[PDB]
């Protein structure tokens, strides 16, 4: 039979139940465990522990509490400083780290147990600047929220050094959702066009307060960095004749796609979100598709490894996983047609920057593709 | 006689001698231990351990061993994916950790045993942004080296939203210290005024190729954000005619704080570094000029708190430090002057907002002392 | 057989080896001796003296020496004074007297025995001329180093009254190399166009001086009078945007000449000269260019004069050498193709104003041939 | 008694009689034989060679043959290229060699046994330089006649680069007396101040071709270089309005200076020169009034020096005359008042830079003395 034992470090939600991550780490081991093609002879269980995420000296605990149970790979703790602490403690004892999250690699890791899902802004970055680009921009404004989103769109903020722009980079507010001051300054400034990097939990808070101000109208451009833009109530900003440009990977045009996206409200329903968010009801997030592919991925690797045993390793005498080499190189070398489209990895870094976009805009109708991104081929969009 | 055992962790050169880190703490504290008008009952041992500076795992393991063996305050493992490790350990035990370098604070860590000596980049950055509006410059080049010196300069990337600028935010190449087609652009490209983000080291190497180039006339000014711009061999550019501002907050006019420096370059000397780096010869850098200064704000800690007792904690059974919140909030209200100026924390966060500066340019004769900048009062430009 | 005793007067270089004319005379006499195609029944031998070179007395006691011990030309004292001592003994006793570097020639000496391989100041003036013409200046300085440098560049001080310049003749510092004060006032002044007047290990001196001024940049313009520019060790100046022009009379572009020089660096070797002086270290200066061409110019007129016989003469007892009229006029009747190109000699005086040069400029690859001056064509300048 | 024998060699004139310098130095070796102050003890007499003044050989000769015979100074050959061999036989001797002419000491002979009489031509061209401001010109013509005439007025043509100037230098044509092309270029160009370096007897054939010419009328002002423009037939330009400015240091204007003058025309009469040069017939020019100072500068100097004894030295066994060292820093210490005002020598090198001028410039009535140059205090003109 051989059960094995992929292991998880997720958020410790106090008040409400399991998060989106956590349910998406249930719900794809118990998938593969009812479906009889993917793993015809082992079954999945699961270690998923719960942490502040803000906290790097719990992380390192839990994942070394894991390697002592005895794990196969660890899916990532959702945070860039958890992230850290969990992936050089894979990378010593040579257990896979899975990273389905955005986290700053600094050019100085020599780590090579890591693998992450996430679409690398790198890649982003030049699916906005060539976005830009087709619309023929001249004068842009990002709008970031947190430090760490000067690295993300750093591709964006170098192209007044090549092409013809002029950057007006901006912050929201640190600490209150009164992005007022911002909006009243970007009104006075004249800033029709306007890219966000901030969350779709965030990006909802904006438009609101951008129908507060005499900015949702038909000279105003938004391009939302987020890749949720497919989860916000547009209701009241159709006929506002407003863009609202932005991507999609969630593959939501196909009929094995979506069928999973219908049986994901049913289990997940549990009291939804508060109604005073312009968000939706019943929509996966892309911060759960890839929870959704992460396991999927790393399940064709055991399904091409036949001979895999799950070691009992520990943190103070760290040894090496007997074959932690060869499988790291498994799920490195692993295609899979998931949720989020093709997953294929960076083969020199372990990143994922090939990966199929679906840019979609605001029409009166909704949010509608309007085209298709790809690193190979550029915007093929038939607007 | 009770001897404190203050911890530290450094990094592990390998062929080369102890680092210029290491060297300033075991400097600091050979010199408390000699004067006697700073804790003249107690002596100071230490517990130097050395790492790779690019592992948090091996950094994790050895704050632990010298907590296992009883310290009383780490000083930092001098990098961000490190320091941060050693951040959260430091949190959940209660001891202190002394941080001398630049690390991304996140917004979200709840983290309050730690403090930084380095100057905060909140202030630094404006800093520079004063001097590039005393100089009136309308067309600035910011060019850093890696992607968290966005961090570092974002409040002079948010200018052209406020005042009347245009930056162009350019970058040295990642992988060589061939930045000539870097400058290529930026002559073609007519960029007279250009700050420079990078270390002193790497600062050095700019201006040769910068000389190689025809880009040290009396045209091009250039801003370096390093404060050790007061440790290059600037005798080839002295004749140029060029403008290379700077600021330096080792405070090198004193005869007491020189005195130090000139006994720093008698037990350093152990093979001075090579002779095709335009660096000087016997200079401190301002990074062994803050660990010299971290060991004597907390020997003001020390000296206020004489039933201090260093006990032995355990990360596996972590329970706080028995006086490590009072002698947190000691180190947090100490004042000392010692060889970077005044040096006071920030009461909220735990950092270095409020210090005092030197403004430094090139003139025929050398690096001269041309103003000062302050928090509260600006730029006091002397010149 | 027949031996030769072909004579020179060369410089006593105390503490090295023997100068680079006096290898260079070694050279061609041995490889005349060994090839059999030039003089296929003679052999030549030499009787080399070492004078101070700014000494008429001993040059002209050590001349009558050759003539007393017996020789058939004697090769110049490298040197003004001490070539006007050695020329009128060589005009009254009928020897011939070889010349390769220049000499004011007064226009009232009536001496015939001699001849000047060296390329005549009249003819390059012109060359410089034409040059700044090409380039169409319309206002040069002319940086000569001794006051003899007028004598030499006297047909370029008198272009203002034919042609539109305006010419401020400068002087380097007599004494010291600490020719900035004169580049700031040529800075100070805004002199973009200059000609240097001086030897290119003087040269190389000037460039540093300019180079640690703001004075190489994509504004200045530096024509050498040196036919030593291909000497230089350039790759400091190559990305600086500066033009270089210079000249080249050493035909270092055929597979006969440069294997000449590639011979030459072998048996020269011998501690190559000082590291802190801006020339390369295999190289055939013109200097000694000529005194391999001084040798087999004279080898053609002993080729087609087989009567030959070496006799003894006395300064005392001047009588004309037996043979002196006629293996004179042989040697102003030879062509020869040699190292600096096609050595014909003036017919009136005995000098050499028809040659071919080859115009060099500064590319980024380094010092290129972009044209070549001809008395009778011009500048036909491929750039 | 003992007799002294002061040996010279001048000018081998065939037709005519004995040069003016032979008879200025027989005429003051007599009058300080029949003169009883001066020298009360000792009589001179001397040894004077003829040679072709334009053969270094037959100069080295003949003061070789003076030596042998023996000599205490030698008095010389008035030539550049005939001085230069006898200057360092005299030097290699130990015995003087007194100079009377001008001549291009190069920058690197370290020779010390020599003085020249002649105002040296860094100071005389100070004296025009002063003298072309306070005319206050601004546009000047420099007319030369030999190539070494650039370096006699270097500091003139090294003007425009501090002062304000334009320079056109121009040169004589060198083969005829036909400057009436170069004349008509200077007509043409209207160049109406202009600066004559040549003799006064070129200077009297130019005057003749600038009257031909329209050019000799109140426009024209014409500076000479040349000390003799008081001998000079002025009769057919004092009523022209020209201006002629020129120097003169041969004190006309007392009344034992003037008494040696009038006894000057009396011995020398013997067929005075051609009609058709527009020069004097009694005059004394100042290449004699030279060699009239230049007996009696070193008559002061064995005046103290009364132990001197001639010896015989040979050239082949060159040793240095016994009190060689003495006898020759007496001539340097020598003051004396003769012909030409006071007699001083330079210090350092043993040139004449110390010396009194009388400028003087052409009226109605002819030649008058309109100021004084002095190099300490300058144009003292009372015009
Ligand atoms: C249970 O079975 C397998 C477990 O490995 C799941 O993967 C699918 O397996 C089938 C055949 O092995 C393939 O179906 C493909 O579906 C896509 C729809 O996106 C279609 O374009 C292809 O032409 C093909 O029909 C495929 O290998 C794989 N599906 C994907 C998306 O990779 C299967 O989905 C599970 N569920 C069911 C209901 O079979
Ligand atoms: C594995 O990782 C490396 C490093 O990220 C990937 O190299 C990157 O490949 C792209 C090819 O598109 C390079 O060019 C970039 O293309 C866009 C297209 O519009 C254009 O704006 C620029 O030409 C831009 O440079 C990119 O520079 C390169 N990155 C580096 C650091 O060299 C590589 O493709 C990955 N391997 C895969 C996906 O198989
Ligand atoms: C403790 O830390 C806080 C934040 O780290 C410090 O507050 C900061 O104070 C500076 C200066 O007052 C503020 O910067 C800017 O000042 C200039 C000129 O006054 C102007 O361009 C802006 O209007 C801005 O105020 C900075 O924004 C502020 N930070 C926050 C979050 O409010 C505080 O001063 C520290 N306390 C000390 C050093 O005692
Ligand atoms: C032998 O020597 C004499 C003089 O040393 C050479 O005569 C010289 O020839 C050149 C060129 O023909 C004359 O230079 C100048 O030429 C340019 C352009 O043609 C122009 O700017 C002037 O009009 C001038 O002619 C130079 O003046 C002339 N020298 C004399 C004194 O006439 C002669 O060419 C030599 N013979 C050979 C090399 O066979
Ligand atoms: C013969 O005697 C001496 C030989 O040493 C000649 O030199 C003159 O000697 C006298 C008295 O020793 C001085 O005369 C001076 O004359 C100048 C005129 O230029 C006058 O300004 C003075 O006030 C003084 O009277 C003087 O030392 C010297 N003369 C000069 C010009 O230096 C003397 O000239 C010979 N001839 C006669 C006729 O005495
Ligand atoms: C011995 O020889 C030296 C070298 O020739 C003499 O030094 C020269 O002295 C003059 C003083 O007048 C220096 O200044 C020159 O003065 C004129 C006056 O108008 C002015 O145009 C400049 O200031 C000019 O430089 C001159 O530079 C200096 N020569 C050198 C090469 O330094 C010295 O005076 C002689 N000793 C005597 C006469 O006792
Ligand atoms: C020893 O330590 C004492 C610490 O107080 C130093 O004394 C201080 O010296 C500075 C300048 O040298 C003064 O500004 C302070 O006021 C002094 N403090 C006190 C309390 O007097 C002393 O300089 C140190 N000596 C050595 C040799 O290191
Ligand atoms: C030996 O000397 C002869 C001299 O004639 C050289 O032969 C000449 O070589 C050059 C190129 O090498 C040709 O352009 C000439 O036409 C040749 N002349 C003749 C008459 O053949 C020969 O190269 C010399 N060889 C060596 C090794 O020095
Ligand atoms: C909306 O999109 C269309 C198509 O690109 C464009 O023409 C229009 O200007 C956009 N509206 C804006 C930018 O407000
Ligand atoms: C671009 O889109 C068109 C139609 O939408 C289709 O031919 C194909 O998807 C793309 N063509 C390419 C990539 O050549
Ligand atoms: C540079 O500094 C100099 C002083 O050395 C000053 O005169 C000048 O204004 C500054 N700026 C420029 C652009 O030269
Ligand atoms: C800076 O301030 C100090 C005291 O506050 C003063 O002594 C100094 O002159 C000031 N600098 C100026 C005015 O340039
Ligand atoms: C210098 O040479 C370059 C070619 O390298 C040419 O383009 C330029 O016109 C020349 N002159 C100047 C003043 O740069
Ligand atoms: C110079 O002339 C030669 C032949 O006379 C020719 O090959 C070359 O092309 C010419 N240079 C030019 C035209 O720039
Ligand atoms: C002659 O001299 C006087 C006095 O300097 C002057 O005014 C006049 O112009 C001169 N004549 C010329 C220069 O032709
Ligand atoms: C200048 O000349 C005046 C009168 O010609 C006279 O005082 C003296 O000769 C000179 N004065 C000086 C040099 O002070």
């Amino acid at each position: 039979t051989h059960v094995l034992r992929f292991g998880g470090i997720f958020e410790y939600v106090e008040s409400g139940p399991m998060g989106a991550e956590e349910l998406a780490f249930r719900f794809a081991v118990n998938t593969i465990n009812r479906n009889r093609t993917l793993l015809p002879n082992t079954t999945l269980t699961y270690d998923t522990q719960k942490i502040n995420l803000y906290d790097s000296f719990e992380a390192s605990k839990k994942a070394c509490d894991q390697l002592s149970l005895g794990v196969a790979a660890i899916f990532g703790p959702s945070h860039s400083s958890s992230a850290n602490a969990v992936q050089s403690i894979c990378n010593a004892l040579g257990v896979p780290h899975i990273q389905t999250r955005w986290k700053h690699q600094v050019s100085d890791n020599k780590d090579s147990f890591y693998v992450s899902l996430y679409p690398d802004f790198s890649s982003l970055s030049r699916a906005i600047l060539d976005l830009v680009q087709f619309f023929k921009w001249k004068t842009v404004t990002v709008v970031y929220d947190d430090s760490t989103g000067l690295i993300r769109l750093q591709e964006l903020i170098k192209a007044p050094s090549r092409y013809n722009l002029r950057l007006k980079i901006r912050q929201l507010p640190a600490d209150t959702k009164d992005a007022k001051p911002l909006l009243k300054e970007m009104k006075r400034g004249k800033e029709f066009h306007v890219i966000f990097d901030c969350s779709h939990e965030m990006a909802a808070g904006i438009l609101k307060q951008a129908l507060a101000m005499g900015m949702m109208t038909e000279y105003y451009h938004y391009i939302f960095t987020t890749l949720d833009l497919f989860a916000l109530d547009v209701e009241p900003y159709r006929y506002s004749g407003v863009n609202m440009t932005g991507f999609r990977i969630l593959n939501t045009e196909n009929t094995q796609v979506s069928s999973i996206i219908e049986k994901w409200s049913m289990e997940r329903l549990q009291a939804p979100p508060k109604p005073d968010s312009g968000l939706l009801d019943g929509f996966m997030t892309t911060d759960a598709a890839l929870m959704y592919d992460a396991v999927h991925v790393v399940s064709v690797a055991v399904q091409q490894f036949p001979q895999m045993t799950v070691s009992s390793l520990q943190c103070n005498r760290h040894k090496p996983w007997r074959f932690g080499t060869r499988f790291m190189s498994l799920i490195k070398e692993a295609h899979w047609e998931g949720l989020t489209g093709r997953i294929t990895f960076n083969k020199t870094n372990g990143l994922r920057t090939d990966f199929d976009l679906d840019v979609i805009s605001l029409k009166e109708e909704g949010l509608e593709k309007i085209g298709t991104w790809d690193p190979a081929s550029g915007l093929n969009m038939t607007e």
